[PDB]
């Protein structure tokens, strides 16, 4: 532990989701005795600086892995000098993105240190943190004011420094007494908010502060004192209440996180409060963790916060806080037994107050749900607090908020009903039951054949025993209806695949080799045993037949390969050229779009250094519908041989609306060109409706994965799911049957370290959650199931070879048995991308070897779409030459490779069938573990997924570093000889195209945006409005509109 109390503010830069490294740095800082105010990811400079200034820290640690770091730090250094924080030292992350010329530049600008990857290897990760902590080991109490004149005047930076003095007991004794004297005469209300651990203390507080801002039109000056007993023996702590605060980013709001001993509230808080009271605030809010009623004698009003899980009704007779609390908030009122929790608590408070002459429903016990946007429950609690604070001497304007009455929150958008909690377990039983039938029916089919076989052998010998036939006849009825038809069609099935054509229409079955050998596309088994035949027909039928283990289609398509390559760079014009380069000479126009971090967060490009640096870098910059049209110019989106994939999650409904309008306008253009006249009202509507049906493509939009470790979500999970459903409803209404609403991904999960079994199980579980959610909404299974794309990562692990086939069978069986859906719904279609986790910077030429083997098993196992990574993936975005080597891997396997001429080469293999069985079972067991945690959503409350992933990640690293798990070129066979974005004009282009778009729709802008908000308030279809909104509004405008009526995502520690 250092001399002074070293405080830090840590965060990831704006639009930066790579918050994996900064969460490691804040651990080492914490362990070395530093109080860390962690801000999480996606933090603007204006945010980080405001935090640093209010907390009054010695140092700031910022990680930047999305680029644009130079403009970012320059902004922060500038903004810190302007608002009295030049003594605060800014540090750069361990990102190897920043070249030496930029490190030297920024350090010369004002940045304390930027640690090069060279410094990482030399000093060590703990070494860099130790250096950074020692630099910030300075006393900040000397910068504190000596007169209250500054603080009382309204200076918040002076207040922040004054507190640093008061907290360290280095303030003048005469100054302190004069401070309390000022506070006593100030007469300002102090609300205390205490509660049990993990009850939503900060979440509810933030929402309550938001209530204050909305109700009083940001007229109130609120100071927030967060108290966390994390301060260990080393002196280090973690102050993570600020990360959950979204409504504090405003000049009238001030927040200070205090780290107190885990044993003993020190005599510092009543001073800190007095300081805020003297700073002429309107209201001081003080919150604590796990409830400790050591805050009661220091506040005017106390608020006990709890969850419905309090145990038996007798436990409430032990809680001292229920005897003092002026208000009680039962937060997370969406949980089970919340209703009974309310009556138990309300009765207990009535008993404690001995108010038998009152109604239990009148008690200050509120059922709140801070997680739900604009929750009336929270508002009801707020209405109560105001009346209490108002009577206790506080000036308040008449409220603008709906002054509704009641005590409990009025329900919520129930995603997965508690009755369907065990849905994953039910599916596990569904599959296992199918297998037990396979075993039983197989034995029946075997015996039936054995009897009639032995019966015929007796007639050839002479003596006959018809008693054998009596037993065989019993087997005929014992065998199921579908099982019997399977064996019946088997000889006929063999004749079909026997010929050279699959005879109406015909299809080639045989590809003749260079030697003259005939290679059958689909090779059928040669089993004599009818038990084996039935067993095979039920467990792994031919491609295109239930359970579609070897594929969902009969034969691989001649027109389109599974090839679909990831692209996206600079502005729409540049990517449009890269799209043509990849699909050069191919009838199969299969595009895969990647957006820049600015677009991925639903923002418009802007001059501000925060955003400007990010524009165009690492993905195409798409801000308006015009940009979208340029992106796919020339390409016929409605053409049957053209599918367009696009990677977007948060802003997915808006981007999809743009893509739809683009595809529609392409045909309106093609009509005005072919006829020379614009289509009439009836002609246009006929065209528009046709486009929606026949348009092919896929948008990712996996929201549940964004809270699984990616951390790139901008909207509240509940809101996104509502709009997600709005899209899926829209697809149904207009018969959009060629577009996939959500590409349920598991790639990001795998990159995080998850082994194949975990990746597959979680992804399927997530997919099943989306299914359960839509069913609870009221959609039919055959309406949304055929619109479900999947996304997996292929690594080197054995389980990857049988991943796709397992995913297909688990889906096909459950969809037919559990949900009773049609054939089109039982067919799981997925996209496989080779693993980037297996691609290393050490010996990059080896990566093509790994990417080949992964591509092979993907193609072997009849994947629906394949992306191949470049050999220099660990260093930069795929270059021009390097994207050809990636594309050649697919071309060589599909065209040159002989075994690939056969479309079911996996089938029959003893290894494949065993691995298929093993992996399938392992997934089912994982389904069960998640089910007994409340389903996927319930498990995410515990952070079960994120936890397991982080575990398996470290187990991989524990073996890779050790040498147990060999990696060629990395931990073995190391090389003796080998020791070791976006044009400025393009950024200006996007800015000009934006302001040009904005001026062109200035009249219809606000009108459309207001309509969009009202559609959320009136609980209408959001996507339906977006289909009109994107034609007069930009991405940023639409996103910001929804922020006001859908709320922003709240960060998790
Ligand atoms: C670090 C960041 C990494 C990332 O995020 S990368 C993610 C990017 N996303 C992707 O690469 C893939 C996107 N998803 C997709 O392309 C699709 O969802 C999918 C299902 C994988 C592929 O779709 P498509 O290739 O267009 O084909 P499809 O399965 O939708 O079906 C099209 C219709 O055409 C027909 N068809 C195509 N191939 C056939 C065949 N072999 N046999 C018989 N019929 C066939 C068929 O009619 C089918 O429609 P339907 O099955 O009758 O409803």
């Amino acid at each position: 532990g250092p001399a002074n109390k070293v405080r830090f503010v840590t965060a990831a830069s704006l639009f930066d989701g790579h918050d994996a490294s900064i969460n490691i740095m804040r651990r080492i800082l914490q362990s070395q005795g530093c109080e860390v105010i962690h801000l999480g990811h996606n933090r603007s400079v204006q945010e980080v600086v405001t935090a640093a200034l209010q907390e009054d820290v010695q140092g700031i640690a910022i990680s930047s892995y999305q680029g644009g770091h130079v403009e970012y730090f320059k902004y922060m250094i500038d903004l810190l000098r302007e608002h009295g924080g030049e003594h605060i030292q800014v540090f750069g992350g361990g990102g190897g993105v920043i070249v030496p010329d930029e490190i030297r530049e920024l350090q010369a600008y004002g940045v304390a240190r930027i640690y090069s990857p060279e410094d990482g290897q030399r000093m060590g990760l703990a070494g860099m943190i130790t250096d950074m902590a020692q630099r910030c080991d300075i006393d900040l109490t000397r910068y504190a004011p000596t007169t209250l004149d500054t603080v009382v005047a309204g200076d918040r930076r002076a207040l922040a420094q004054l507190i640093t003095a008061l907290e360290n007991g280095k303030a003048d004794p005469e100054l302190v007494s004069a401070l309390h004297a000022q506070a006593k005469a100030a007469a300002v209300p102090v609300l205390g908010i205490t509660g049990t651990g993990g009850a939503g203390k900060s979440s509810l507080t933030d929402e309550l502060i938001r209530r204050f801002r909305l109700d009083q039109d940001d007229a109130l000056s609120i100071a927030v004192i967060s108290i966390d007993p994390s301060r260990r023996k080393s002196g280090g702590a973690l102050l993570g209440d600020r990360i959950r605060m979204n409504a504090i980013n405003h000049p009238n709001i001030f927040m200070r996180s205090l780290a107190t001993r885990e044993a003993g509230i020190s005599q510092a808080l009543p001073d800190v409060i007095a300081a805020c009271k003297a700073a002429r605030f309107d209201l001081v809010i003080v919150e604590t963790s796990g409830g400790d009623a050591a805050i009661v004698p220091h506040v005017d009003l106390s608020l006990y916060v709890m969850t419905p899980e309090f145990g038996a009704a007798s436990q409430l007779e032990k809680i001292d806080m229920l005897d003092f609390a002026d208000f009680v908030a039962i937060n997370k009122f969406d949980r089970k037994g919340a209703q009974d929790a309310w009556r138990d608590v309300a009765k207990q408070v009535q008993r404690n107050r001995e108010q038998w002459h009152s109604r239990a429903e009148d008690m200050p016990v509120y059922g709140t749900q801070a997680s739900r946007f604009n929750d009336d429950g929270v508002t009801m609690l707020y209405q109560g607090l105001v009346g209490a604070l108002g009577a206790r001497g506080m000036s308040l304007k008449p409220g603008t908020l709906p002054n509704l009455e009641g005590r409990i929150s009025t329900g919520q958008n129930v995603i997965v009903p508690p009755a369907r909690s065990r849905y994953l377990a039910e599916l596990a039983d569904t599959v296992r039951a199918y297998h037990r039938r396979v075993v039983a029916q197989s034995k029946l089919a075997r015996e039936r054949q054995q009897l009639r076989a032995a019966h015929d052998m007796l007639q050839g010998a002479g003596h006959e025993s018809a008693a054998l036939e009596t037993l065989a006849s019993e087997r005929d009825v014992s065998l199921g209806a579908v099982e019997r038809k399977l064996l019946a069609m088997w000889p006929q099935m063999q004749q079909a695949y026997s010929g050279d054509e699959y005879v109406e229409i015909r299809t080639g079955l045989i590809s003749t080799t260079l030697s003259g050998t005939k290679i059958r596309k689909v090779v059928l088994p040669r089993f004599e045993d009818e038990g084996e035949i039935l067993k095979w027909l039920m467990r792994e039928n031919v491609p295109g037949s239930f359970p579609y283990t070897a594929g969902v289609f009969a034969f691989k398509r001649e027109g389109e390969d599974p090839t679909r390559m990831f692209a996206g760079e600079g502005d729409a014009f540049r990517t449009n050229r890269r799209f043509k380069l990849v699909s050069e000479g191919m009838e199969a126009k299969r595009l895969s779009t990647a957006f820049d971090s600015v677009t991925l967060y639903g923002e418009d490009p802007h001059e501000r250094p925060d955003i400007y640096g990010k524009v165009g870098n690492s993905g195409v910059s798409i801000a308006t519908l015009e940009d979208m049209k340029v992106l796919y110019d020339g390409f016929d989106l409605t053409n049957p041989s053209t599918s367009v994939s696009m990677t977007i999650n948060g802003p997915a409904p808006t981007i999809l609306a743009m893509f739809m309008n683009t595809a529609i306008d392409q045909q309106i253009d093609r009509f005005r060109a072919d006829n020379g006249r614009d289509p009439t009202a009836d002609e246009e509507a006929k065209i528009r409706a046709w486009v929606l049906q026949n348009v092919r493509g896929t948008v990712q939009a996996d929201i549940l994965k964004e809270d699984q470790g990616q951390n790139t979500c901008i909207f509240s999970t509940e809101f996104s799911l509502k709009v997600m459903g709005d899209i899926q409803e829209y697809f149904v209404h207009h018969q959009v049957r060629n577009f996939y609403s959500v590409s349920i991904s598991g790639y990001h999960i795998a990159e995080a370290g998850a082994n194949p079994i975990s990746q597959l199980a979680f992804t399927l579980a997530n997919g099943f959650t989306y299914v359960e959610a839509y069913l609870a909404r009221g959609m039919h299974i055959d309406d949304f199931a055929p619109n479900l794309s999947f996304f997996f990562s292929n690594g080197m692990d054995p389980e990857y070879s049988v991943l796709g086939r397992v995913a297909r069978r688990i889906w096909a069986v459950t969809m037919r048995d559990k949900y009773g859906a049609n054939d089109r719904s039982q067919k799981l279609k997925y996209h496989i991308q080779t693993s980037g986790r297996s691609l290393h910077a050490q010996e990059i030429d080896f990566n093509d070897i790994r990417t080949t083997l992964q591509a092979l098993i993907a193609i072997y196992d009849n994947c629906n779409s394949l992306h191949t990574n470049a050999y220099d993936e660990a260093i930069t975005t795929p270059t021009a030459e390097s994207v050809r080597r990636a594309l050649a891997i697919q071309l060589i396997i599909n065209r040159e490779w002989g075994v690939a001429k056969c479309e079911n080469p996996n089938q029959g293999s003893f290894l494949i069938e065993e691995l298929t069985d093993l992996v399938e079972e392992a997934v089912l067991q994982e389904f069960e573990r998640i089910a007994e945690r409340g389903g996927v959503l319930g498990a995410m409350e515990t952070g079960y997924q994120r936890g397991k992933i982080q575990e398996e990640s470290l187990y991989y690293e524990q073996l890779k570093h050790d040498g147990t798990l060999p990696i060629i070129g990395v931990n073995t066979f190391r090389n003796p000889n080998g020791d070791p974005r976006s044009s400025e004009d393009e950024k200006q282009s996007q800015l000009h195209r934006l302001t040009e778009f904005h001026g062109a729709h200035q009249a219809d802008a606000e009108a459309m945006l207001a309509r969009l908000r009202q559609a959320v308030i009136d609980n209408r279809n959001v996507f339906a409005v977006l289909m009109d909104a994107v034609r007069v509004c930009s991405l940023g405008q639409i996103t910001h509109a929804l922020f006001e009526v859908g709320g922003q995502y709240r960060r998790n520690m």
